[PDB]
This record gives C-alpha cells, sequence and structure tokens, in this order.
DNA sequence: GCGATCAGC
DNA sequence: ACGCTGATCGCA
C-alpha cells in the first residue's frame, strides 16, 4: 500500500546526503541485540535492505559513518549503541523525531514513531505493538510486512521533520534539540557501549556474608515474634506487629497496615522487632537488587555491565538508568556502600574519577528567585545544608554529623518545594507547630523565593505550561483542576521542574562541552555514568592531575548565573574511593 | 500487573 | 500534605 524498493544489494541513490533512516532492534534492551531490518528514505525513492548484506556492503558502512550524510531518524541512540556492537560507526544524525516529540511534550510517553506521527495528524504508519505484538506472542514478522512498517516508520520521519523543527522553533527548544539533546544522545551512546567493570568476585563474596547474616536477623525476628512467619508477607507481619504485639497503627494502606520505614521507624520505642525488620529488609535490599541483581547483567567474557540511559523519560528533563540501574547505587549506609567498592577501572593503572555540583538546584532556585539572601549565600559558597541542620539541632558546624545534614538537605529541598507544616513535622519528628514557625521563619530570609513560588504558579496558569532556563518544557493542565488535591499536586510540579530541570539542562551541556575538551586535549578520558549532578569518568593515572583542573572548570563553566557553580569531585581505585 | 517499599540524586 | 526515578516482590 507504500511503494518501496525490497533490494537486493546497495545502489548509489540509497546513499545520497539526506535520508531517513530505520535500523530496527526490537529487543527491549538493544545492548548486543540483533538487527531486524533497515529502511531508507530519501528524494529517490524508498528501499528495504535486509541487515546481513547491508551492513557488510562496505558503500553502506561507509555512508553510516559518514557524518555529511545527514540521517533523521527515530531513537537514534537505540541504532547507534545496536551498530557499534556490529562494529560500525554511526554518524551525521541530524533530526531525531523521539527526542523531537520528548521536548514537545514529555507527558505524551511517545515511544514509537507512530505516537509522535499522533501528534501532527499522521497515521500513515502502525504501532510497533500492533506489528510485533506483546509478552509471549512477540515476534518479528515475515519480510512483507516487516519491510512495509520499517519504510512506512521512515516514510513517516521524512515527512514530520519540517513540522516538529517548525513547533520546536515557537517554542524556542530548536537549539534545545540540534546542540543539546542530539549531542547528548551520541555522548550516552558511548557511555553505554563502554560499560562499567565490575569485581564480580567482590559481588559474590558480598552476596555469600549476606545471606548468612540474614539468617541471623531471621531467627532473631522468629525469636523477638515468639513464632515463625513470612517477614516477607504483608498479612503476617501485619499480624505480627498490630495483632499480636499490639503495635500502634500509625498508617494505612489500600490494602492493610503500613509498613514503611518511617513508620517502623516511629515504633522504634514500643519493641526491639521493627529494627531487626529494617536491617533485615536493607541486607534483602542489596542481595536482590544490587548482588543478585547487578551478578545477572554483568556480561561474562568482560566483566562489564552496560546500562540504558534513557533520555526521553522523565517529566522534568532528567536521565534514568534501567537494567541495571545505575544511578541508584547504595552509599548512604556503611554496609551497603561497599558494592561501590566492587565497580573498578575498565583496564589497568587506570581510576575513576567523579565530580558533582554543590547544591545545584537551590544555586539554580537563587539564580532565576533573584533572591537576595540565597544569592549572597552562595557568593559566600555556604553549605545551606550545614547551616540549616546547624539551626534545626541547634548545634556548631564542627557538631554537623553527616546523618544531621543529610535530614537537613530533605527540609531544604522539602520547604522549596511546597512540604506542609505536617509533613515537616513527621520527618523531623517535632510539633505541628514548630514546624509552621520554623516554614515561617525560613520565608523571612529567603522572601524572593516565596515570592517566586508563588509568581511561577500564576504563570503556570496563565500559560499552561512552565520551562526552564534552556527552554525545556512540561505542561501542567491540572494546575486549573477543580479539585484541591489534583491541583495542589499540579502547584508543587510548577515550583520544582522549572529547578530540577534546569539543573538537568545545566549537566546535560557540561557534557557535551566535557567531551569536546577531552577531545580538544587528546586525552583517553572518558565518561562512565551520569547521576543526575554527578559525572563519573575513568582514565589512566597518568591523566588525573590534568582533569582536576578540566573537568570542574567545564562543569563550572556550563552556564553563567547570578551566583557560582560549585564543583566538588574525588578520584580513587574504585567508585567507593571516588568521594 | 499493581502497589507498597526502598535504593538513589 | 516537597520533587524526579527503577527494581523487587507478595498478592491485602
Ligand atoms: N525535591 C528533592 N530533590 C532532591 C532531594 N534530594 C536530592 N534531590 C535532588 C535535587 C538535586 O537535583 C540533587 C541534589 O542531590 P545531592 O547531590 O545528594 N545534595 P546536594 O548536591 O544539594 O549537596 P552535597 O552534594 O554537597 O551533599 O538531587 C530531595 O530530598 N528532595
Ligand atoms: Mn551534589
Amino acid at each position: 500500500k507504500m511503494a518501496f524498493t525490497l533490494a537486493d544489494r546497495v545502489t548509489e541513490e540509497m546513499l545520497a546526503d539526506k535520508a531517513a533512516l530505520v535500523v530496527e532492534v526490537v529487543e527491549e534492551n538493544y545492548h548486543d541485540a540483533p538487527i531486524v531490518g533497515i529502511a531508507v528514505v530519501n528524494e529517490h525513492g524508498r528501499f528495504f535492505l535486509r541487515p546481513e548484506t547491508a551492513l557488510a556492503d562496505p558503500q553502506f558502512v561507509a555512508w553510516l559513518g559518514d557524518e555529511t550524510k545527514k540521517k533523521s531518524m527515530f531513537d537514534s541512540k537505540r541504532a547507534a549503541v545496536a551498530l557499534k556492537w556490529k562494529g560500525i560507526e554511526l554518524c551525521g544524525v541530524s533530526f531525531d523525531l523521539l527526542l523531537a516529540a520528548y521536548l514537545l511534550d514529555p507527558a505524551q510517553g511517545v515511544d514509537d514513531v507512530a505516537a509522535a506521527a499522533k501528534m501532527k495528524q499522521y497515521e500513515a504508519v502502525r504501532p510497533d505493538e500492533a506489528v510485533y505484538g506483546k509478552g509471549a506472542k512477540r515476534a518479528v514478522p515475515d519480510e512483507p510486512v516487516l519491510a512495509e512498517h520499517l519504510v512506512r516508520k521512515a516514510a513517516a520521519i521524512w515527512e514530520l521533520e519540517r513540522p516538529f523543527l517548525d513547533e520546536l522553533r515557537r517554542n524556542e527548544q530548536d537549539r534545545l534539540l540540534v546542540e543539546l539533546e542530539q549531542p547528548l544522545s551520541s555522548i550516552l551512546a558511548e557511555m553505554e557501549f563502554a560499560g562499567v567493570k565490575v569485581d564480580t568476585k567482590r559481588l559474590e563474596q558480598m552476596g555469600k556474608e549476606l545471606a548468612e547474616q540474614l539468617g541471623t536477623v531471621e531467627q532473631r525476628i522468629y525469636e523477638l515474634a515468639g513464632q515463625e512467619f513470612n517477614i516477607n508477607s504483608p498479612k503476617q507481619l501485619g499480624v505480627i506487629l498490630f495483632e499480636k504485639l499490639q503495635l500502634p497503627v500509625l498508617k494505612k494502606t489500600k490494602t492493610g497496615y503500613s509498613t514503611s520505614a518511617d513508620v517502623l521507624e516511629k515504633l522504634a520505642p514500643y519493641h526491639e522487632i521493627v529494627e531487626n525488620i529494617l536491617h533485615y529488609r536493607q541486607l534483602g535490599k542489596l542481595q536482590s537488587t544490587y548482588i543478585e541483581g547487578l551478578l545477572k547483567v554483568v556480561r561474562p567474557a568482560t566483566k562489564k555491565v552496560h546500562t540504558i540511559f534513557n533520555q526521553a523519560l522523565t517529566q522534568t528533563g532528567r536521565l534514568s538508568s534501567t537494567e541495571p540501574n545505575l544511578q541508584n547505587i547504595p552509599i548512604r549506609l556503611e554496609e551497603g556502600r561497599k558494592i561501590r567498592q566492587a565497580f573498578v577501572p575498565s583496564e589497568s593503572d587506570w581510576l575513576i574519577f567523579a565530580a558533582d555540583y554543590s547544591q545545584i538546584e537551590l544555586r539554580v532556585l537563587a539564580h532565576i528567585a533573584e533572591d537576595d539572601n540565597l544569592m549572597e549565600a552562595f557568593r559566600r559558597d555556604l553549605d545551606i545544608h550545614t547551616k540549616t541542620a546547624m539551626d534545626i539541632f541547634q548545634v556548631s558546624e564542627d557538631e554537623v554529623t553527616p546523618n544531621m545534614r543529610r535530614q537537613a538537605k530533605a527540609v531544604n529541598y522539602g520547604i522549596v518545594y511546597g512540604i506542609s507544616d505536617y509533613g515537616l513535622a513527621q520527618n523531623l519528628n517535632i510539633s505541628r507547630k514548630e514546624a509552621a514557625e520554623f516554614i515561617e521563619r525560613y520565608f523571612e530570609s529567603f522572601p524572593g523565593v516565596k515570592r517566586y513560588m508563588e509568581n511561577i504558579v500564576q504563570e503556570a496558569k496563565q500559560k499552561g505550561y512552565v520551562t526552564t532556563l534552556l527552554h525545556r518544557r512540561r505542561y501542567l493542565p491540572d494546575i486549573t483542576s477543580r479539585n484541591f488535591n489534583v491541583r495542589s499536586f499540579a502547584e508543587r510540579m510548577a515550583m520544582n521542574t522549572p529547578i530540577q530541570g534546569s539543573a538537568a539542562d545545566i549537566i546535560k551541556k557540561a557534557m557535551i562541552d566535557l567531551n569536546a575538551r577531552l577531545k580538544e586535549e587528546r586525552l583517553q578520558a572518558h565518561l562512565l555514568l551520569q547521576v543526575h549532578d554527578e559525572l563519573i569518568l575513568e582514565a589512566p593515572k597518568e591523566e588525573m592531575e590534568r582533569l582536576c583542573r578540566l573537568v570542574p572548570e567545564v562543569m563550572e563553566q556550563a552556564v553563567t548565573l547570578r551566583v557560582p557553580l560549585k564543583v566538588d569531585y574525588h578520584y580513587g581505585s574504585t567508585w567507593y574511593d571516588a568521594k
């Protein structure tokens, strides 16, 4: 129903200097995944290419790598990483429909060409789920069905570039796509393909000690409970805690008693068993998610793990990391922090380098709110986390422990993002009247922040959306909702995403400037991970001293704000040691 | 599959 | 009744 050439070989007209390209990878995790077919649409027509002959054709391979041959794609990082696993480099991607739809509206959840095409009333293409199926019935169709689907997806990309670029221009997002998101897409592909070396023997050893330590706490729980039960079962746990031991019921779920960590901690004065349960869950958390889960996805031949950074998922412009999630590796507890010791450099005599912003969101907030006191505080390079901990616990700076500072961290972010006196009272275990007075004192010291949070909520009502400094956008229709609860959640989003999203923009530009700087200096250093406000690199030890002056300055100079940006940096033999 | 729960930023 | 996530697992 759409004409296309089911090609046997590669011809010259398939190698035009502009084309829409589809390199289809159906596997969810595209690392070392098969490429099932290729489609090319250009000024000379539409073509389908079997990959086993196109990826062996030297003319087609050189065309993929020629950055002067411009390609329009959807989810180009997926194709670039899958081609890297084939030994092939993809260059010249000038338009990515996935990232263009993500900037226009992150709430659409665009996951295939059809979903993005529907935004511009283009429907001459079927959803991937309709072609490949779901679950156990998911399979690659036969060639005449697969070929048309890929050709129709390429033809859609061919027709949709101009309408998407036009709306991006109106939204002041054209530079956000071409100079930020798309260059970052190539960087993340290099990071994902590089992987991170893992000391599997160190993990496997911890897994044996965790299993023997779990049983010790397990029997102490059975002894404290008086009987044996399924500690992971909410039904039996609720019966042991709130029926047999008759502990107070502080919170309910839709299904029964709540046993979250905040509940168990308030029950600590009532029985010893709740703290053993907390320690029991924490050991099981490390065992299930970070010992077993990490060893399951590690590449045995290289001892490397290859995460996937989802660039078009979060509503604020952050990244996310899946299978494995390398953005939530434990650190706050010392027994769980040891897992970062298993993340090691990929070569001998290389080291791990980690740099991170100091309170980037609060400094971003100070610049945007133009609050005199908050700006002055960061011009003094004050640690607002420590200062707030001093005011809360009524101590001096030398008396503030890292545990108190982490609590003040939630107070600083909580207050600026709309926490209530009720919520602050429950987080600090203080009276609700003390919380309201403390929030009152917090806003009289920073009246520009309170002014900004009121103005940004009102601007979201008038425009219907909020923006970040680099013009990333998030629509908030619920901010005019007739329901109080629904509207209140939307109001806190209006307070948060311009600040969290602007911090995501800044580090995204920092990664782009860093790689150009590294290439300029002809260094072997390269990025490994991004953890929201942290950059983790590996490099030969001979490059560490150059990086101590290069990486912080690049990150601090990504943008220029009314307050400076401060970057902390450490290096060591493991990720654990890089702090 | 969903939701409670928990690891991170 | 601060925000943004992903993985695990019992199933009330
Ligand atoms: N709304 C909210 N955002 C948070 C929270 N925690 C972290 N974020 C988000 C906000 C920011 O985007 C980032 C800050 O996380 P860190 O690096 O752990 N703390 P910082 O860098 O300020 O101080 P230092 O590094 O010296 O310890 O993660 C929170 O409790 N609430
Ligand atoms: Mn930080």
